């Protein structure tokens, strides 16, 4: 969907070891983050590695990539907030 609630993207959360190799791939140094320092880095991840369609670029591809096995989906959309969200949520420990 879309504007996911802020205290939702602020949620502290510790990434599992595919996620946080990826987050480590981009620059972060931390065991810990929130959601929305997550999707920053992946977000920079997709950049870097240029994994959007040239000709679509709201289309992300991920197979063949780290990106593909952490999310289990060939690509998806960046306009599928709720989607996104639930596909990082399986890849990391919600902090208490
Ligand atoms: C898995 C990963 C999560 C983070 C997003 C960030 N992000 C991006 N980036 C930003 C960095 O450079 C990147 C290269 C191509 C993609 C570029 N562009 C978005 C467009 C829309 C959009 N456009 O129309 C809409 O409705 N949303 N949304 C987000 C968005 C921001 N924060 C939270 C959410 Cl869940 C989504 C966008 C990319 C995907």
């Amino acid at each position: 969907g879309s504007q996911i609630p802020a205290s939702e993207q602020e949620t502290l959360v510790r990434p599992k070891p595919l996620l946080l190799k990826l987050l480590k791939s981009v620059g972060a140094q931390k065991d810990t983050y929130t959601m929305k320092e997550v999707l920053f880095y992946l977000g920079q991840y997709i950049m870097t590695k240029r994994l959007y369609d040239e000709k679509q670029q709201h289309i992300v591809y991920c197979s063949n990539d780290l990106l593909g096995d952490l999310f289990g989906v060939p690509s998806f959309s960046v306009k599928e907030h709720r989607k996104i969200y639930t596909m990082i949520y399986r890849n990391l420990v919600v902090v208490n």
